[PDB]
Formats: structure tokens, C-alpha cells, sequence
């Protein structure tokens, strides 16, 4: 048949977030063919009749089976995020964001959150440095957490590698020791 993904982001493309199966083709919720138009939030059997749901496009996989997300889409489309996490050693450590992450106003900076909950939420944060295209988050969030970005990265399979095939404590690489 072949791969109809073939086009990837426009212009405007923050390099944080490319969206490997959080959007386009990823399963969103289940429907019954017979009551399109509807929502159901998660599997099932329809409460309409008595069958097993019908999925969406891509036809159940998405979060890979719990491997990704808990099989929800903190992704509201138009929107992409970032990750906040450290992104210095030796320098000052700070919590590395792209510029338009974060609101700047008066004295101060205030971040939408994206909650693992699906949802985004204001957060008054410290943020007063710029370095390689990015700003910094001095004080305000935790590593773990991500920031609104709307932006697009070439290839989302890096990022999307972190919490899904890879775990492990700080996430780290080619950091053995650290001494000198
Ligand atoms: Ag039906």
C-alpha cells in the first residue's frame, strides 16, 4: 500500500517536540461505526449494542500497548511541547526550554504546563537566560514535566526513545564517572 506519512512538519519548527504517534494516525479513542460523531474515552464493548468497538485509523497499538502514554493524548493538535530537563554539566544547571516555551511578562515568566494528565496549566517560573536557541528555566518546573512549545523536530524517534524502550534514573549517556 505504502507509508502515506511521507510530508513531515512545516515552517515554524521548534526543534523539541516532532510527535512520533501523537499525532496523525495514533489512537485517540474507539467508536462504534454504527455511533460516529461519538467519543467513548477508552475501549470496550458499546453500551449502545453489545460488539467491541471499532479503532480509530492506526487500529490499536499507538502507546505500543502502555509502553509510550497511558493510552492518552496530551497532544491537543496545534500544539506541541517540551521536556523540561537539564541540558548543562559544568555550566550553571538550569532547565533548558526553547524561547517560546515559556510567557514572558513584567519581572517574570509564567509556563503552560503539560500535565501528564492531559491537560495544560499556568505555572509562574523563573526564566531569565538565552543559550543555543533555547532559554533557560532558572526556577518554576521539574524535569518530567514538559512546556509549550508548538514547534515540530525533524525526527521525533530520539525523544520518543526516552520512557519507552529506555528508562533508567536521569536518562543519561557517556557519563560514567564524573570527577574531573
Ligand atoms: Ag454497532
Amino acid at each position: 500500500m505504502g507509508s502515506a506519512t511521507v510530508n513531515g512538519p512545516h515552517d515554524g519548527h521548534d526543534p523539541a517536540a516532532g510527535a512520533e504517534l501523537k499525532t496523525g494516525k495514533r489512537i485517540l479513542y474507539w467508536r462504534d461505526p454504527m455511533v460516529p460523531g461519538q467519543r467513548f474515552d477508552k475501549p470496550g464493548k458499546s453500551p449502545y449494542m453489545d460488539m467491541p468497538l471499532i479503532p480509530v485509523y492506526e487500529e490499536e497499538n499507538a502507546d505500543g500497548a502502555a509502553v509510550r502514554i497511558d493510552g492518552r493524548v496530551t497532544q491537543n493538535l496545534g500544539v506541541r511541547t517540551a521536556e523540561v530537563k537539564l541540558g548543562r554539566l559544568g555550566s550553571t544547571e538550569r532547565l533548558l526550554v526553547p524561547s517560546e516555551a515559556l510567557i514572558r511578562t513584567g519581572a517574570r515568566t509564567i509556563a503552560m504546563v503539560a500535565k501528564g494528565e492531559g491537560g495544560f496549566d499556568p505555572v509562574e517560573v523563573k526564566a531569565g537566560a538565552t543559550a543555543g536557541g533555547q532559554s533557560e528555566i532558572l526556577e518554576g518546573l521539574k524535569a518530567g514535566q514538559q512546556v509549550v512549545v508548538s514547534g515540530q523536530f525533524l525526527i521525533d524517534s530520539e525523544a520518543s526513545l526516552r520512557g519507552t524502550v529506555a528508562r533508567m534514573q536521569e536518562t543519561t549517556s557517556g557519563l560514567e564517572v564524573l570527577f574531573q
